[PDB]
């Protein structure tokens, strides 16, 4: 039944390319309840929405891995926008009758993230991530998860990438518009290359915000359970148990290699020339900054 959906080109949602399976009944996103003591871990795709994830739930759960272990993390922090008709619950639908605290993760750019979020408050914890990386591991998982548009060869997927049509959008206008909406709301605002180049110091961060004081040995065993050789292989983490139907996981894994500087081995010298200088062009005049490399 969900058959249809998959490997459709995107819909749009308030101007926003989207997932065709998530798209229909959108109502449910535009009316979702929120609660004030939800977390949200709002990412552009692919910039460390799990990675996140599962140090939120590891920190609530007192730095026991164990308890992190007792579901994947599909169902333990469900996506708010997911759907598949058919065949599952809406994520919606599960969020629903979740004991708070809630963690909900969602991609959608701020300007359509549930107003109720906004109304109550919500702590969102945002993650980005150097473009250039995100694009590379974005045209991987297109290339595993049917529900995606297939993305066709490397150099156009770039191209639609660039011009902001793939699913979600701009990330220009993605990691800016979070950037930006920290003056108004809770937000802390984290880069995926800072937790490469120092895990324990941007767990501390998230803990504080959460309002959770880390021992030094619960903080060592979250440092060491969310690796990326770790999430890699752990079950709950990794999606392989994700049906292949829906996840590919022999065309690209999901832990696909987890490094900041992968897009070195993807970008072509014109491309990357290219990429530079529109990027420059798309981010003069904020003062958000990302690096790629450490
Ligand atoms: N622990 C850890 N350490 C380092 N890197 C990690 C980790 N967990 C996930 N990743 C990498 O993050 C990418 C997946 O991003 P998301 O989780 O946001 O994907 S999604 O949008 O939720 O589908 C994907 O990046 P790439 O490997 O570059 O494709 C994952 O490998
Ligand atoms: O893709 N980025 O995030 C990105 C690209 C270029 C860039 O700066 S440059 O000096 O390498 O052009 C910084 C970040
Ligand atoms: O996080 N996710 O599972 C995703 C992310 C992006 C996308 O286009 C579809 C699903
Ligand atoms: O839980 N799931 O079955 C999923 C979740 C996300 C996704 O992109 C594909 C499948």
């Amino acid at each position: 039944t969900v058959d249809r959906y998959l490997r459709q080109p995107w819909s749009v949602v308030h101007g926003i390319p989207m997932v065709c399976a998530f798209a229909p009944n959108w109502e449910r996103v535009d009316n979702f309840q929120s609660r004030p003591e939800d977390i949200v871990v709002a990412t552009f795709p692919k910039s460390g929405t799990t990675w996140v994830s599962e140090i939120v739930d590891m920190i609530l759960q007192g730095g026991d891995p164990e308890k992190c272990k007792r579901d994947a993390i599909v169902n333990r922090v469900p996506m708010l926008e997911f759907a598949a008709p058919g065949e599952m619950p809406t994520g919606s639908e599960v969020l629903a009758t979740m004991p708070s605290p809630r963690v909900v993760k969602s991609h959608l750019p701020a300007h359509i993230l549930p107003k109720s979020f906004w109304d109550n408050g919500c702590k969102i914890i945002y993650v980005g991530r150097n473009a250039k990386d995100v694009a590379v591991s974005f045209y991987h998982f297109d290339l595993m998860n049917k529900f995606e548009q297939h993305p066709g060869t490397w150099d156009q997927y770039l191209e639609a990438f660039m011009a902001g049509k793939v699913a979600y959008g701009s990330w220009f206008d993605h990691v800016r518009g979070y950037w930006e909406r920290r003056q108004e709301h809770p937000i802390l605002y984290l880069f995926y290359e800072d937790m490469k180049e120092d895990l324990r110091r941007e767990i501390t961060k998230v803990a504080q915000f959460l309002g959770q004081e880390l021992t030094e040995v619960a903080l060592d065993a979250i440092a060491h359970h969310t690796s990326f050789e770790a999430m890699r292989d752990n079950p709950s983490t990794n999606y392989s148990t994700v049906p292949s139907h829906l996840m590919d996981h022999g065309v690209s894994p999901f832990m696909r290699k987890g490094i900041t500087g992968d897009w070195k081995n993807h970008f072509t010298v014109a491309q990357n020339a290219h990429f530079d200088q529109y990027y420059a062009q798309k981010m003069a005049g904020t003062d958000l900054r990302f690096r790629t490399e450490i």
